[PDB]
């Protein structure tokens, strides 16, 4: 099945993605608190309610938080600076907080049943994001040995988000805070970092057939933008 690309808002960023966010993959941006992570999970949740000719895929997204990062309001804003209601793009964005790491491994189940439900309506699910995934398995496993298990939950989660976005194409986009040899199983990550003049900088990381670059986006009323 085609791959459909999601843009970020930033033709910048786009470019060094290819085009934007992909289906049938698991695309992660890491970076520090500000470096643009969760700015980007909101505008993507706007963006791909859009047409294919506005850089979306006519679909719906569903946000899952973990640190109490969804902020309603930043997505009226969005959508209302870029020519759409605020209202019914909310609308379009279903939101769950995850209590802890088991609670966000049902919800992921749970998202598999809304996916199904919608799959073949003129509004698909097309975009699931999970911001600080991995903050709840950070904390709940830790100790001596916890690394293997920790790495083990956290390959099966991923295992079950790469299966979603491969059964129902969808974009899956995932966030971490920034923390050097632990292994990661998104097909795609992305640093995030602050730069001179507001900006934020992009690099893809360790992936070494995408060509080389960095992008440079701004966070505005529109979301992120060049
Ligand atoms: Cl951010």
């Amino acid at each position: 099945a085609t791959i459909g690309r999601i843009s970020t808002g930033s033709k910048s960023l786009d470019k060094l993605l290819g085009g934007g966010i992909e289906t049938q993959a698991i695309t992660e941006v890491f970076g520090e608190f500000g470096s643009g992570k969760t700015q980007l999970a909101h505008t993507l949740a706007v963006m791909v309610q859009l047409p294919p000719e506005e850089g979306g895929l006519n679909g719906s997204a569903m946000y899952i938080d973990t640190e109490n990062t969804f902020r309603p309001e930043r997505l009226r804003e969005i959508a209302q600076n870029r020519g759409l209601d605020p209202d019914e793009v909310l609308d379009n964005v279903a939101y769950a907080r995850a209590f802890n790491s088991n609670h966000q491994m049902l919800l992921v189940q749970q998202a598999e049943d809304m996916i199904k439900e919608l799959l073949n309506t003129d509004r698909p699910v097309k975009l699931l994001i999970v911001d600080s995934l991995t903050s709840h398995f950070r904390s709940e496993y830790i100790g001596r040995g916890a690394l293997a298990e920790r790495q083990q939950k956290l390959a099966k989660h991923l295992a079950d988000l790469h299966r979603l976005a491969n059964l129902y194409d969808i974009a899956v986009f995932v966030t971490n805070q920034v923390q050097h040899i632990l292994a990661h199983s998104a097909t795609l990550r992305v640093y995030l970092r602050k730069g001179k003049g507001g900006k934020r900088i992009a690099r893809l990381i360790d992936a070494p057939h995408l060509p080389e670059g960095e992008a440079v986006f701004s966070i505005t009323e529109k979301g992120i933008e060049d």
